[PDB]
């Protein structure tokens, strides 16, 4: 049977809310046998990713994500890292420990293209500084950067709320707010954290916004994605 | 730093369910590295608990339990499965794969000892059918045993609600009955999958009964438990 590692922690909260969404968007129809068989590396003590940019010390963060991907290639068929801004790490790894490896980069790409419409990068700044969005994604062009006034504001809102465990409701209005400024429908979840935005916006059954969340999408597409 | 294995899946939903409690309970004051780290084996497609007892191939799932722990053993300081009808393979496993391993069913005798009056046992009948309270708890005269007609009610419960992932709430009419009828204020969650419904409680701030939940009580000292 197909077995996806999740490399988390990086965000213990979402982690948590994550394989809580593998299950709600996969239920078994008879038996939970049919059910997704998953690994959970839920790591908090992985190094701050942006915090390590800041620093000198982005050596002992890469050196975190290679340990625990060559513990997973062993374990895992597939690979999924549980944060954008530690996808950074990447081009610094072998090849061949990321051929498993499902990059949210890439998945939100995807999502993008088919929507086709002009959506809000949410992230943190060391994501933002990485670019990893503007620099890896073909459809970067539909993408719009936050000012770096509001990358901080979305930087608060992730570590003061959402990585607390805060509701992801609070900080509805000061979203809505950001779409109408930046002039759009949608945004992207650049921030993992956003995940539990996302599934606190689905469940109210608000529809006004598109949200491009790669956590969602993997969770939803799991029989396809995981060979 | 200290790590948790869980060996899950046995109840994916109240798996993932679990891993969110682990953290509700252990906010970190300043920084997320501060977090318990936590490695999860949600594994669905391990042979059913119950269903393996009432056909013959107990060896099949002995297996699984044994294999998965030796994996666990390399990688966590303490380990916990997920599931109490779970518990019933130990006795065939080698000792020496046990030293990290934390009973649920010592965790709720603990408990039990220190609430000190009766309580109603809420298990599936493949636990009920093993003994695994009665013979295993130094209180076991404390536990009130359902009759077999309530036994079935409960397992219909367990499998048709909870595991399904259903609002746990809406079997608590049913609950309040039953610990009406037997005559106490609190229950064992003897099938791991009433930590969905003492999550539920605790959510409404319904103090009227007292949940002897040992998924509650592993998440809230985590910090004692694990070395
Ligand atoms: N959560 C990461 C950024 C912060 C972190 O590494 O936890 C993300 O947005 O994917
Ligand atoms: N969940 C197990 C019983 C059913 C199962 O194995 O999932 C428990 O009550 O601990």
């Amino acid at each position: 049977l197909p077995i996806l590692g999740v490399l988390g922690g990086m965000g213990p909260v979402v982690t948590a809310e994550f394989l809580k969404s593998i299950y709600e968007y996969n239920p078994f129809i008879d038996k939970e046998q049919e059910s997704p068989n998953v690994i959970v590396f839920s790591f908090p003590s992985a190094p701050d990713r942006t915090g390590s940019i800041d620093s000198g010390k982005e050596r002992e963060f890469i050196d975190f994500i290679q340990v625990n991907l060559e513990h997973l290639n062993k374990l895992a068929d597939c690979i999924v890292i549980g944060s954008c801004t530690a996808h950074y790490a990447l081009p610094q790894i072998p090849e061949n420990l990321k051929d498993k490896l499902i990059s949210l980069i890439k998945i939100a790409d995807q999502e993008l293209q088919e929507y086709n419409e002009p959506t809000l990068l949410l992230a943190s700044t060391g994501t933002y500084q990485k670019k990893l969005f503007q620099e890896g994604c073909t459809t970067a062009d539909l993408i719009i950067s936050l000012s770096e006034s509001d990358q901080k504001l979305i930087h608060e809102m992730i570590y003061k709320v959402l990585k607390r465990g805060h509701d992801p409701l609070s900080i509805l209005r000061d979203i809505e707010a950001l779409l109408e400024k930046y002039n759009t429908r949608s945004y992207i979840s650049g921030s993992t954290e956003f995940h539990l935005l996302t599934k606190s916006l689905k469940l109210k059954g608000i529809d006004s916004i598109k949200a491009i969340d790669p956590l969602s999408t993997i969770a939803q597409n799991f029989s396809q994605l995981i060979i």
